[PDB]
């Protein structure tokens, strides 16, 4: 009862790339670049099509970075979210209709308007650190229990 999605940040030197979510679910929160990934495709090449998609970047590498569980309580269906990162792109970010980039400086990331387990392990990403985590909502401003470790492979 997991569902697989990915979540990639786009990761350089002194900044980060969020898409503020404009309309539809999560909307009003910055995030990373993330969707569902597809029957056939593999976790990775679904990371790379969805940032590609939603961004309008290129992306030539990516490193896995992260695997966050998240339950809603009450809901059925887990979400097995596997985290990328990568600083290694061509383009620029297009505003579409369903997101609006933006370029944050690593000490002005927006987290009181991104999702609060955010607050957790975006640090351990920034530090090119890796990590299993958990958390369990209620709805969808509630942590109800989490656990986050560092892993060396995820
Ligand atoms: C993974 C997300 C995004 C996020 C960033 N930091 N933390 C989170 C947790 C959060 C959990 C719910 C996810 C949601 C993504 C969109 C989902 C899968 C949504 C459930 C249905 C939808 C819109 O497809």
């Amino acid at each position: 009862a997991s569902r697989l999605y990915t979540l990639v940040l786009v990761l350089q030197p002194q900044r980060v790339l969020l898409g503020m979510k404009k309309r539809g679910f999560g909307a009003g929160r910055w995030n990373g670049f993330g969707g569902k990934v597809q029957e056939g495709e593999t976790i990775e090449d679904g990371a790379r099509r969805e940032l590609q998609e939603e961004s309008g970047l290129t992306v030539d590498a990516l490193h896995k970075v992260g695997q966050i569980v998240f339950e809603f309580v009450g809901e059925p269906e887990l979400m097995d979210v596997h985290v990328f990162c990568t600083d290694s792109i061509q383009g620029t970010p297009v505003e579409s209709d369903e997101m609006r980039p933006c370029w944050f400086q690593l000490d002005q990331i927006p987290f009181k308007d991104m999702w609060p387990d955010d607050s957790y392990w975006f640090p351990l990403l920034l530090q090119k650190k890796k990590f299993h985590g958990y958390f369990k909502f209620q709805g969808q401003d509630t942590i109800l229990d989490y656990t986050l470790r560092e892993v060396d492979t995820v």
